[PDB]
């Protein structure tokens, strides 16, 4: 079903890593920190539950379900295994509130909020914009719950990510902002419903197609950082960079950054390319000092993975549009 309504959050942007909005769960409404996050499709927020030894939640907002007077018990245990940490709680009913739209959702309550990587979470929670398909205990997605109300212009949302005292990025429901975008948007069809993925026709190093050579999958993660490949297959484009492995990322020096090559995805028709402005965090000009790359190695298990992804280092240059009606994703140069 199809109104009129087009809702927008707007979204912060922590030093170009992390993006994140707020929801309000319950009755009265306790406010959350949340990544919209396409490559996932459960809700979650650390909850009262969760023991103080958890130092991750001693540091970040949880939910009382005792102080929401709209709350449904659920119970049933969920592990959600990213593969940059591991979250477990169990399953809790609730009023959900994502910029002017009231959904009734079932969402996990964290209880074991590991250290890492959530001490550097500014985020409190996650917000799956995925299908559910991916949805870990076959749980409805927000999406699907606010596509249901009949409510929404087109059934259809889209990412808007800056650069770092502005607009931090924006998520629009049910269609798209053009003051955000300019040209028309380019759009790539779902190699299959269920994940937000694409085809991937070839990994250009410069002028010369240098990987993905015989084609390769795209996942669009909003919930990334970075430009994600292989191990193997960031091994070759940052040996074609000329960046050093450093434990969690890839160095360059900094002098060096502004000279490398464009880096270009092939998807659909067209060719999206990134200068090394796009992916280098360009903190000094220094041959004394290393910068690091907004690409590092990511190996997504499978059957989505082994698969690149397409985070906020794209998203930034790409403003994207996520078509649940169509099973495609558009991008446009964003503005
Ligand atoms: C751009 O800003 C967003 C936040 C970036 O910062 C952070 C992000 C994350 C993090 O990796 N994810 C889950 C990733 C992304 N989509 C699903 C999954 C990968 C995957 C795994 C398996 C299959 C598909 C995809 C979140 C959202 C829990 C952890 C710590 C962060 O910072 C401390
Ligand atoms: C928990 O929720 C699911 C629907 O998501 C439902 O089918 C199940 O019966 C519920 N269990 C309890 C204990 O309420």
């Amino acid at each position: 079903t199809l109104g009129n309504t087009t809702s927008s959050v707007i979204l912060t942007n922590y030093m170009d890593t992390q993006y994140y909005g707020e929801i309000g769960i319950g009755t009265p409404p306790q406010t959350f920190k949340v990544v919209f996050d396409t490559g996932s499709s459960n809700v979650w927020v650390p909850s009262s539950k969760c023991s103080r030894l958890y130092t991750a939640c001693v540091y970040h907002k949880l939910f009382d379900a005792s102080d929401s007077s709209s709350y449904k018990h659920n119970g049933t245990e969920l592990t959600l295994r990213y593969s940059t940490g591991t979250v477990s709680g169990f399953l809790s009913q609730d009023i959900i509130t994502v910029g002017g739209i009231t959904v009734t959702q079932m969402f996990g309550e964290v209880t074991e909020m590991p250290a890492l990587p959530f001490m550097l979470a500014e985020f409190d929670g996650v917000v799956g914009m995925g299908f559910i398909e991916q949805a870990i205990g076959r749980v409805t997605p927000i999406f699907d719950n606010i596509i249901s109300q009949g409510v929404l212009k087109e059934d259809v949302f889209s990412f808007y990510y800056n650069r770092d005292q502005s607009l931090g990025g924006q998520i629009v429901l049910g269609g798209s902002d053009p003051q955000h975008y300019e040209g028309n948007f380019h759009y790539i069809n779902l190699i299959k419903t269920g994940v937000w993925q694409i085809q991937m026709k070839g990994v250009s190093v410069g002028s010369s197609t240098l990987l993905c050579e015989d084609g390769c999958l795209a996942l669009v993660d909003t919930g990334a950082s970075y430009i994600s490949g292989s191990t193997s297959s960031i091994e070759k484009l940052m040996e074609a960079l000329g960046a050093k492995k450093r434990l969690f990322d890839y160095v360059v020096k900094c002098n060096e950054g502004p000279t490398l090559p464009d880096i270009s995805f092939h998807l659909g028709g067209k060719e999206y390319t990134l200068t090394s402005a796009d992916y280098v965090f360009q903190e000094s000009y220094s041959s004394k000092k290393l910068c690091t790359l907004a690409i590092h190695a990511m190996d997504i298990p499978p059957p989505t993975g082994p698969t690149w992804a397409l985070g906020a280092t794209f998203i930034r240059k790409f403003y994207t549009e996520f078509d649940r009606r169509n099973n495609r994703i558009g991008f446009a140069l964003a503005r």
